[PDB]
């Protein structure tokens, strides 16, 4: 995924996890770290899905470790798509 992906998965997260103003995210934090609970990861995805128009389960959104890891998955479909 390009710096520009990232930049809008780490906003969206920053804020949803907080007010991203006391917050730094990197492509290198992972989700846990940043305290992203049940509750508050399940809202991650969500939001996600809405602002990209896509959609995935939990279970797939596994191997995701990092904010970037997630950013890959989610260009992978993009691509897909169109
Ligand atoms: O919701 P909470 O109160 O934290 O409940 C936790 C719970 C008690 C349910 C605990 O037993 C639990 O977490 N069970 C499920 C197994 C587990 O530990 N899951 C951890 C989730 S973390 C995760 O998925 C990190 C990546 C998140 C990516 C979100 C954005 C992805 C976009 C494609």
């Amino acid at each position: 995924a390009k710096k520009e992906t990232i930049d809008k998965v780490s906003d969206i997260v920053k804020e949803k996890l907080a007010l991203g103003a006391d917050v730094v995210v990197t492509a290198d934090s992972e989700f846990s770290k940043l305290g992203a609970d049940s509750l508050d990861t399940v809202e991650i995805v969500m939001n996600l899905e809405e602002e990209f128009g896509i959609n995935v389960d939990e279970d797939k959104a596994q191997d995701i470790s990092t904010i970037q890891q997630a950013a890959d998955v989610i260009e992978g479909l993009l691509e897909k798509k169109a």
